[PDB]
This record gives C-alpha cells, sequence and structure tokens, in this order.
DNA sequence: TCTTAAAATCGAAGTTAATATAAACTACATAACAGACATAAGAACAAGTTACAGACGTATTACATAAGAAAAACATAA
C-alpha cells in the first residue's frame, strides 16, 4: 500500500521510494531506516511514538542492536531530505521526554 | 417760767419648741376626676452599600537537571 505525506510526497513502505509531486522527474532516495521510522509513523497516524519502542521495533527485528543516536540521526537525514523545517512542526518534529511525532496527512494509495 | 403728761431705756452669751368658748335651705355655675382616642416619639428587625482585611492565588525572577544537537578527535580502509 502506497501512503501519500501532507498532499505532497508519495512513499511506499515495500520499496523505498520517494516522490515530490512539486517535482515528479526526481525520485527521492532514502535509507531503509529512516525509511523504515517514517512508515511505523505513518502506521500510527498523529499520536506520540515511544523512542524507545520505536527504536525496537526498527532495529531488533533488523537482528542487530545499536545506541540511541542512532535514531537521532536517521531522523535528522529523515528531516534533511524531506526538506522539512529545521525546528518548525511542519511535517516530523520531536516531542520531549515523550517520543517522535508527525504532522503529515496521511492518504493510502491503495 | 413753772407743772404735767408723753417718750424712751434698762449686759452678754446659753437656753428657749403651740393651743384648746362661741342657722338653714335652694338654685346655679364652675372646677375636678375619670375614660378613651389619636399622635408624636421610640424601639426592634431586616436590608443596601461601601470598604478594608486575610489569606490564597497569579506573575516576575533566578535556576537544576536531563535530553538533544553540533563539533572535534580518533581509528580504519583505500
Amino acid at each position: 500500500m502506497k501512503f501519500i505525506l501532507a498532499e505532497k510526497f508519495t512513499f511506499d513502505p515495500l520499496s523505498n521510494t520517494l516522490i515530490d509531486k512539486e517535482d515528479s522527474e526526481e525520485i527521492i532516495r532514502l535509507g531503509s531506516n529512516e525509511s523504515r521510522i517514517l512508515w511505523l509513523l505513518a502506521q500510527r497516524p498523529n499520536e506520540v511514538i515511544s523512542r524507545n519502542d520505536l527504536h525496537d521495533f526498527v532495529w531488533r527485528e533488523q537482528g542487530f542492536e545499536v545506541d540511541d543516536s542512532s535514531l537521532t540521526q536517521a531522523i535528522s537525514t529523515l528531516r534533511k531530505m524531506l526538506k522539512d523545517s529545521t525546528k518548525s512542526p511542519q511535517y516530523v518534529k520531536t516531542v520531549p521526554k515523550r517520543g517522535y511525532q508527525l504532522i503529515a496527512r496521511v492518504e493510502t494509495v491503495e
């Protein structure tokens, strides 16, 4: 099932591709970790998910354990490549002591 | 001017506490006493208002600590 974010971006959890409607010619390439994080965020529309729970769901299924700086770096790359605002709540933000939040709308293509 | 009648005086204090006999009836107007009512003064209960106090609740100020991000240094592979 393909998902649409904020009526602008399109992404699929199965092939890890990003398409911007403003520039449909340029496909945006994302890493597996950040793509899985964004898909986990999209699976729970617009409510807080824990850093601990999201981290353990993303990386223990991978079979290997990493430190918590990895999640922060992955989110930094996600915000940078999506060209989301540096600290304003436009698409993805961080809620301290509670976890991570998404603002972009969810539109399932199929 | 020589009798002769009036007039006046006669110690202080202290004490010193009443008497005491002797026409009737009628008519009228006025004052006084008693009862009741209304009025001015008074008291009690409740309400409005205007303010100040008392402790609680708000905003100004100075931070402790922990999560997140940037950066410098290090180890490793080409």
